[PDB]
């Protein structure tokens, strides 16, 4: 669930 | 690690 | 409609 | 899940 | 220089 | 690490 | 312009 | 025209 | 180092 | 066929 | 400029 | 056969 | 155009 948080979150990055 | 970069990332929010 | 709160908070980030 | 990231995002509020 | 790298990339996250 | 998350977030450019 | 090129490559980053 | 040539080159960078 | 970090963006390019 | 010539000599730049 | 950038993404091509 | 020659003539197109 | 553009990859071939 990190991870997924993680991608949502630096996607635009 | 994860919660750090989570913190930072979530920190204006 | 938590997703759509979320989605708000996490606007910035 | 979606609770707990709320409650955290929410702290300032 | 690492983290300065890191820091632009994330600005938008 | 600081090159693992660099590599990731320049993956598309 | 080596900050202009990489500002452009970085631009989806 | 070098610019159109220098984009689709680019595009993946 | 700009030159390092375009020779890495550019190498599949 | 001229641009699918090209594509195919650039594909790799 | 244009052609020099053009000439170093060529290289391979 | 003609493909497989131009493949290996355009190698370092 | 695309004819100077193929001379020149193609030199090599
Ligand atoms: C979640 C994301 C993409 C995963 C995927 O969908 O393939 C991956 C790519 C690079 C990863 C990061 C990098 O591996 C560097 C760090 C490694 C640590 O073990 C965790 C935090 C750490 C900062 C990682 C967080 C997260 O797992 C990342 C950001
Ligand atoms: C990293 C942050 C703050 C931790 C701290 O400052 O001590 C904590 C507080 C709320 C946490 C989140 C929430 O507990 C809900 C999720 C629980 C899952 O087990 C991991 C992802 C999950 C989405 C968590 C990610 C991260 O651990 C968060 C964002
Ligand atoms: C609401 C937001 C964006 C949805 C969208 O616009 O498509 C989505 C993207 C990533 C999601 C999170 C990630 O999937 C990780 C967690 C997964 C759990 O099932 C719920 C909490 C959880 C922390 C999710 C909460 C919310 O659904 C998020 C934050
Ligand atoms: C998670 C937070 C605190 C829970 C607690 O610790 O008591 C609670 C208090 C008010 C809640 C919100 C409010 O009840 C209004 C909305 C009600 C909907 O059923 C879900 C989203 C909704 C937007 C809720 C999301 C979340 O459950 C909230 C924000
Ligand atoms: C550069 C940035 C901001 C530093 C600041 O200006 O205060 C900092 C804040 C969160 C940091 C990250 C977190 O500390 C978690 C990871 C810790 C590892 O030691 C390096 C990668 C790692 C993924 C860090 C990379 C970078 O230094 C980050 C992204
Ligand atoms: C992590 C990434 C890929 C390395 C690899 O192929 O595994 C490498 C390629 C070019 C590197 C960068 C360039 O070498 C230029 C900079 C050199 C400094 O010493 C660190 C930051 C600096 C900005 C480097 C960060 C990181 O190590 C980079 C981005
Ligand atoms: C060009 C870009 C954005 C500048 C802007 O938009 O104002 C800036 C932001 C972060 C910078 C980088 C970081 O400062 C880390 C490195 C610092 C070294 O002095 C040059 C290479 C180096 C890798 C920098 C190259 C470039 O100037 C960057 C990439
Ligand atoms: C063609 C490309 C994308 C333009 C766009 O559509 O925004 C642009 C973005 C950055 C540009 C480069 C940078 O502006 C730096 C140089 C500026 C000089 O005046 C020309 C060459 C030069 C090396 C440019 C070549 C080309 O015009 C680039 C690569
Ligand atoms: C770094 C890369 C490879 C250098 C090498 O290893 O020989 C070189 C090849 C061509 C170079 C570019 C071209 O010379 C065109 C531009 C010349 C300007 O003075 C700097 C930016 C400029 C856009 C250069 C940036 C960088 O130095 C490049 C991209
Ligand atoms: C064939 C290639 C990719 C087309 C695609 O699938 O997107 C395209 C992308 C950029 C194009 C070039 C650019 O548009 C610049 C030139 C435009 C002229 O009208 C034809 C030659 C010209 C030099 C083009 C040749 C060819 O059509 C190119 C090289
Ligand atoms: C830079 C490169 C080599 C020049 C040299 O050998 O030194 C030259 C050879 C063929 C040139 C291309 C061909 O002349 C076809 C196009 C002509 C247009 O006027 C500019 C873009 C255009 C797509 C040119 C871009 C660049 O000047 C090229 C790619
Ligand atoms: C053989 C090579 C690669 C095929 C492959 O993917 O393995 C292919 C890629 C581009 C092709 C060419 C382009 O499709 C353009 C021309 C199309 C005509 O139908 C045949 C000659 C023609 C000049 C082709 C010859 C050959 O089949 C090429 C050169
Ligand atoms: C430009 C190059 C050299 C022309 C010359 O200066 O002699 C010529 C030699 C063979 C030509 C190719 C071959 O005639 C086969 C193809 C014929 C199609 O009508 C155009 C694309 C086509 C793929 C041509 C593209 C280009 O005009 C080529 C590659």
């Amino acid at each position: 669930e990190k991870n997924a948080l993680l991608r949502y979150l630096l996607d635009k990055d």
